């Protein structure tokens, strides 16, 4: 069928420097073909397929710009406490260099028996030196959601550290425990995602009608659409979502769905962009290939993968401007004049302050509309 | 939509506009608390080229609240700086 391929194979078999045979050429062609389709593919040889068939650090790893990068370390995990940050490019784990290693090979090296050491070396954009982290694995425990009242405001702070099997329940119970909230700061920053059922579940908690996210490939029969059920409470109350470069996968589905339905205002910075589904397909006889079979699409039809969520209000991290720098003059000092979220936390998060200020504007607009 | 910027130099007529928009919730007041002039001056000329300026009344916002010596507390406080 494909003659051009056979002519290329024959010439390298004829004129290449090293004595090479079909067995390597076909392997290098399969690895080369998959490497040029997408960055999430891998080919599993018979012996590496049976190796694949047979506690952690807390790093969610992905690939962007063709290199293995940390999406975000999970909140409260050993890696987060060790000081690895989002966007960190991993160059070495233990003995092996990662400049030509698969995502699953990195996950298999990082996860393992609890309380065992690992060494990883990363490169950053702020420092010239490579960083070496000696971190010990641990049992992954994470209270995925905590809810805090914001002091001197009616609003409520909802923190989702990661999408585990109980995020939607913990949110709904916290909103029932505060029936006078009148607003939510939904902080899913640094949240690399998790279970799709909780992204749809958490979004369906706020959206009354319409598509929440779609899964779509070439064959239009396999295409799935996740519609919201009519059982959505909290349909009117203001909600502001915080996202950053560590928000990915379920974190972008919840943010993108709320954004496309104009149900919330997205605050922060452009997200990571993880919106694809990979699948393992047994090929040949005892080999398998991993390839992307579908992509996630927002209600507006926009893709999440290479694009990510662009927030409606961009605010890079920093401290809020000084409480004042003025001994200024007022009429109150003129001659003969007629007469658990604390401010300490908000003043260090300009991103959090911007989110609260958007609820202050929302509640004013929905009060004008009397 | 209207977003009003006010600061410690906003006074008198500037606080009436900001205060009216605030009390009607017609606009969002953003910045920092204002000068707090809650009086109305009138000048009546005396000489051919000279005048006398007198505090003649106190002005009250649509909600009836006075601004004298207090100033407008904006809906969103921020203070100046670079982003």
């Amino acid at each position: 069928m494909f003659s051009r391929f056979s002519n290329v194979v024959s010439e390298i078999e004829k004129k290449y420097v090293d004595k090479i045979s079909i067995s390597e050429i076909m392997t290098k062609a399969i690895e080369g073909l998959l490497s040029n389709l997408d960055a999430h593919s891998a080919y599993l040889n018979e012996k590496k397929f049976k190796e694949f068939q047979a506690g952690g650090l807390g790093i969610t790893v992905g690939m962007r710009d063709g290199v293995l990068t940390v999406i975000a370390p999970l909140e409260g995990t050993p890696a987060y406490k060790a000081g690895v940050k989002s966007g960190d490019n991993i160059l070495k784990i233990n003995n092996e260099s990662t400049l030509s290693m698969s995502i699953d090979d990195a996950i298999n090296l990082m996860r393992g028996k609890p309380k065992t050491p690992i060494q990883i070396t990363i490169v950053r954009k702020n420092e010239p030196k490579p960083l070496v982290f000696n971190i010990i694995r641990d049992i992954i425990k994470l209270p995925s959601v905590y809810v805090k009242k914001i002091k001197e405001t009616p609003y409520l702070y909802v923190r989702v550290s990661g999408f585990d099997k109980n995020v939607t329940k913990s949110v709904l119970e916290g909103l029932k425990a505060n029936p006078k909230a009148k607003g939510i700061v939904l902080d899913l920053r640094g949240n690399p995602g998790g279970l799709l059922n909780q992204a749809v579940g958490l979004s369906n908690l706020f959206i009354k009608e319409g598509v929440l996210v779609s899964q779509k490939g070439k064959n239009k029969e396999e295409s799935l659409e996740y519609k919201a059920n009519g059982r959505a409470p909290y349909t009117n109350l203001p909600i502001a979502v915080l996202v950053n470069g560590g928000s990915a996968s379920a974190s972008e589905i919840v943010a993108g769905a709320l954004q496309d339905h104009k149900r919330a205002v997205i605050i922060g910075e452009k997200t990571f962009g993880k919106g694809s589904v990979q699948m393992l397909l047994p090929v040949n006889k005892d080999e398998a290939i991993k390839i992307t079979t579908a992509r996630y699409y927002l209600p507006s039809g926009r893709t999440i993968q290479a694009k990510g969520i662009t927030p409606d209000i961009v605010i890079y991290p920093g401290k809020v401007p000084e409480n004042e720098n003025k001994f200024s003059l007022k009429e109150a000092d003129l001659k003969h004049h007629l007469e658990e979220v604390t401010p300490k936390m908000i003043n260090d998060d300009i991103q959090l302050k911007t989110a609260i200020d958007s609820l202050k504007t929302w509640s004013i607009v929905d009060e004008k509309m009397d």
